[PDB]
């Protein structure tokens, strides 16, 4: 396929190398983040993340890894040329948080090189969330191996309901989880994505959501927040030309 191909976080399990191709984690100081691979020279990522700005030159992207503290001969080492954070992103209320990497080509044009660890995920227009992050919350550490949890959608109605998220939840956000708790992202998981198979277009892996909020980890009534992708189509596709 194209996009969205695939080879083979509370309450997840392991997710091995080729389950998520698009996957990539983006390091720079003692901070650490998970993005999306949309096209070779692309990567979708939360704004949150680069609030403080560093400097494009610090960051590190790596592609096609399992375990976050393995250097590994198949995986991706890029340098980052550029990034763009959704310009009306809210430090306060987390609204609009996007944000792009442009990755560094080299002298013939080309930043990552597709293989069956290494693949673009599809644009919106079943699902699980991804990440390094906490295996709950208070954890003194990130997951070692990439973890992955079944997630279903939830409405806006009943994620902006008093007693979820209540007038918290506002245009461009969406809720995916259990209101009972137990499964949903967590610290360290921000970022990273939220995907569906479409079965209209033969299950490929589709970017629904990106990890952005959250009160707690696996509360009960209080599922993750994500960036609904799909709502911001237009900005991507003109911001990645
Ligand atoms: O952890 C976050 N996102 C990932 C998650 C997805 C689902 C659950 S956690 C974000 C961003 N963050 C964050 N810390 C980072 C550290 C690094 Cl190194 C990089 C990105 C980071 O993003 C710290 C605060 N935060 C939060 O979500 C805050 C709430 C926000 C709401 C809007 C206003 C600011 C506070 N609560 C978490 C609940 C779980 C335990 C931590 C607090």
């Amino acid at each position: 396929l194209s996009c969205g191909q695939r080879l083979r976080v509370v309450g997840g399990l392991v997710a091995l190398r080729g389950a998520h191709p698009y996957i990539a984690a983006l390091y720079w100081g003692h901070s650490f983040c998970a993005g999306s691979l949309i096209a070779p020279c692309w990567v979708l990522t939360a704004a949150h993340c680069l609030q403080d700005r560093p400097a494009p030159e610090d960051l590190t992207v790596v592609l096609g890894q399992e375990r976050r503290n393995h250097s590994c001969e198949p995986c991706q080492t890029l340098a980052v040329r550029s990034y763009r954070l959704h310009e009306a992103f809210s430090p306060v209320s987390y609204q609009h948080d996007l944000a792009l990497l442009r990755l560094q080509e080299d002298a013939d044009g080309s930043c990552a090189l597709l293989s069956p660890y290494v693949q673009p995920v599809c644009l919106p227009s079943l699902c699980q969330v991804a990440g390094w992050g906490h295996q709950f919350e208070g954890a003194e550490e990130y997951a070692s191996f990439l973890q992955e949890a079944q997630v279903p959608f939830l409405s806006l109605e009943r994620c902006s309901a008093p007693d979820v998220h209540g007038s918290s939840i506002l245009p461009g956000m969406l809720c995916a989880g259990f209101l009972e708790g137990g499964t949903d992202a967590c610290q360290g998981d921000s970022g990273g994505p939220l995907v569906c198979e479409d079965q209209a277009a033969e299950r490929r892996l589709t970017l629904q959501g990106i990890i952005s909020w959250g009160s707690g980890c696996g509360d009960r009534n209080k599922p993750g927040v994500y960036t609904d992708v799909a709502y911001y189509l237009a900005w991507i596709r003109e911001h990645t030309v």
